């Protein structure tokens, strides 16, 4: 019992050392990868429908967003993730900004660049701040900033629809559970951990 | 397009080089930590027995009977071969089991199996001697007399599906060995050995 307690305490400390190691290793990886991502993304910028192809290829991504969203997701010409811990070691290694550029759709959806920023709070949860994005005209009836009667049976339905779109995700903060785009934090991690890092592999899978 | 694709292939190779350096960095830093960790683990009665029954998918690979023998594992040690030679893939490892045994049935014994990548790459291995339980004589490949006989083929296949059949696994004869012997190997090197303490804590929780 004292032998086991001694062992458990020893193991608790070993686990902290492992965490310390994982951070140091990830920081090193991030630094080494930065110039490689810069070169890679320059080649990607030359590829026609790269991101459209990549986002239709990811198995999980489609589950997070509305079917109607896909005509607008098809307009993404650039995705850029930047890891904040490269700016400051005070950041968690999971902290990042993501920049989208949409080419837009004539007469319906604005050509625009949008940057959303994700940071860990105290384990640890991703949080964000809302960022301006212009919603497409097709979505005017489900646009949160446009809906007139939010607490009227029809308006509640319309508010709920709008907030489950990819555009609702740009409002997500992670600070009001149950009131925001569902699983906004999981979607964020999908971009930082899967989509952005492995996009070229997804693009090749879509060809094969 | 062609320029872009060629550039991306060069970038992919740059990423591979970095991923190897990063994993070697991780593994070198982990070595002394694993050593101290495993020393504490040695002080804990049925640590591995608890861990192996706690893992989600481990149970799926082996015969139900085998758990009587897996329950006697009192030490698992993984060593990454790339730390010894640059010529090795970072996935290459040896795994050493100690079994406390069961009197009259299963000998106390230490067994080491080695896994190496051959060309992405597939995990391969060599057979390593392990003394099978006496209770498993009828399904022991080295003891089955008439293998090319409906009854013998069935006994043979039974034995090949035990954890003891896994010690014979090579990855060189598909359809003829312990099913998914390579996925089980990766379960040890990637999940069970690195995260055993998390599993043990989950079981106590």
């Amino acid at each position: 019992e004292n032998e086991h307690a001694k062992a458990f305490l020893g193991l608790a400390k070993c686990e902290e050392e492992v965490d310390a190691i994982e951070r140091e290793v990830e920081l090193y990886r991030l630094n080494k990868m930065k110039p490689v991502y810069e070169k890679r993304d320059a080649y990607i910028d030359e590829i026609a429908e790269f991101w459209k192809i990549v986002l239709s290829q990811h198995v999980s991504f489609a589950n997070y967003i509305r079917a109607s969203d896909f005509k607008y997701i098809d307009t993404i010409d650039k995705i850029k993730v930047e890891w904040l811990a490269l700016e400051s070691e005070m950041y968690d290694t999971r902290d990042f900004s993501i920049t989208f550029h949409f080419h837009g759709i004539e007469g319906d959806f604005k050509e625009q660049q949008v940057t959303k920023v994700f940071q860990i709070k105290k384990d640890g949860i991703l949080t964000s701040e809302p960022v301006p994005i212009e919603w497409p005209q097709s979505y005017d009836s489900i646009n949160p900033d446009l809906i007139k009667d939010k607490r009227s049976p029809e308006g509640k339905k319309k508010y709920r629809q709008g907030m489950k779109t990819i555009f609702g995700w740009f409002r997500w903060t992670g600070l009001k559970p149950g009131k925001e785009f569902p699983h906004g934090d999981s979607l964020a991690s999908l971009f930082s951990e899967e989509i952005y890092p492995f996009c070229v592999k997804y693009y090749a899978e879509a060809q094969r």
